[PDB]
């Protein structure tokens, strides 16, 4: 069967137009997927029986099943999420005025970075679009969908789980498309946000296929620094990324002119008052909201947390010269609030498959 949660409007309405009905019935039928989180034929009730029946031979609505949950006291829900074999993750991270949910790109991920958990594990396979915008209906269900509780469950999405976006732009547009579609999720383009360490070329690309809010993951003044921290940077210097940066808010205005950057604070390594001055030298002419994170430990990495302390003599320095500087807060810590440690090793595949046998 065809699962309606890889197609976007576009492809949902040239499906049904083969199926031989008229268009607005595919926008019938993704009200009812994604306002109502309904993943059953039956339960559409405004659809006619035979169309129904159509539905019911040739598609499907799957969507990745929960194999683990974790809830925070803080209200910070985190998943390990089925993709067949392997495991992803999703964080839902409620505030007052946003509801924001961390979805993954892909399985793993070939960009190596110290810092990330999910680097050491490597890349496996990019996710497909029912697998990426199928955590945001999974989430959207359990947390409530719109036009069942009332309230919308999820306000903001963030590109920020496991994986690289920009190595999956077939996959990632597609499933945005979604999010930013009235009979989606119905999201505003500034709710949406990629990020991204710095694929450039692919970054040229986005620009050219969707506009959504970008934010960088830079962590470093110089390239010196940032080749440890991100690989990437060997291929694509800080000065490539910031010339393709302001390419993209040409042509983009989710931002609003203002790229979101990404700074985690390691101890030692780039959170001391000299890494300040230079990364707001290297800025002085692009424009941006910087948020300054901590980072969340996790067993086997050669980094250690920043003293607060640390971060507010760092964010004091950018603040003197005028840039917008934001401290974001920690979420989940009496969790597992490190990105990839609930999907854990790799080696538990196997584990997992002698555990259906004796269910
Ligand atoms: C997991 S990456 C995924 C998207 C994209 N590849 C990127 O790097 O921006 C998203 C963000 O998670 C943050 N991150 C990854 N591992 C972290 C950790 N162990 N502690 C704190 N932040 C982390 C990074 O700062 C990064 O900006
Ligand atoms: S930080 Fe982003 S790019 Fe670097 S390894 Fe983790 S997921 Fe891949």
């Amino acid at each position: 069967k065809i699962n309606l949660l890889d197609l976007n409007r576009q492809q949902m309405r040239e499906f049904f137009k083969d199926l031989g009905e008229k268009p607005f019935r595919a926008d019938q039928v993704m009200k009812w997927m994604y306002h109502y989180c309904c993943d059953n034929f039956d339960e559409m009730t405004d659809i006619n029986k035979v169309l129904r029946g159509k539905l019911k031979e040739v598609a499907e609505i799957r969507a990745p099943e929960v194999v683990e949950e974790q809830r925070s006291s803080d209200g910070t829900i985190k998943w390990a999420i089925a993709v067949g074999d392997q495991r992803v993750e999703t964080v839902y991270i409620p505030e007052d005025d946003r509801a924001t949910l961390a979805v993954s790109s892909q399985v793993g991920c070939a960009l190596e970075c110290k810092f990330c958990s999910t680097a050491q594990q490597g890349f496996n396979r990019n996710l497909r679009v029912s697998e990426i915008i199928g955590q945001v209906w999974r989430a959207a269900k359990i947390v409530g969908a719109a036009k069942v509780t009332g309230q919308r469950p999820i306000t903001n999405v963030v590109m920020m789980g496991m994986g690289e976006p920009l190595l999956n732009l077939n996959n990632v547009v597609p499933a945005m498309e979604i999010m930013l579609d009235d009979f989606g999720f119905g999201l505003s383009k500034r709710r949406v946000t990629l990020s991204t360490s710095g694929v450039v070329p692919a970054l040229d690309k986005l620009g050219d296929m969707i506009d959504v809010a970008l934010a960088i993951s830079l962590h470093a003044p110089n390239d010196e620094i940032r080749d440890e921290i991100v690989p990437i940077n060997k291929k694509y210097n800080i000065e490539t990324f910031l010339a393709a940066v302001r390419r993209y808010l040409e042509k983009s205005n989710a931002n609003q002119g203002r790229v979101t950057i990404e700074y985690v604070m390691l101890d030692h390594v780039n959170d001391g008052t000299e890494h300040a001055h230079q990364l707001a030298e290297l800025l002085k002419d692009t424009p941006c909201k910087i948020n300054l994170i901590p980072w969340n430990p996790f067993p086997g990495a050669p980094y250690g947390r920043s003293s607060n302390s640390r971060i507010d003599r760092f964010s004091k320095v950018l603040m003197s010269y005028g840039f917008t500087t934001i401290v974001r807060k920690t979420r989940g810590d009496d969790i597992d609030a490190a990105c990839g440690q609930l999907a854990g090793d790799v080696i538990d595949r196997t584990k997992r498959t002698l555990r259906k046998r004796m269910q």
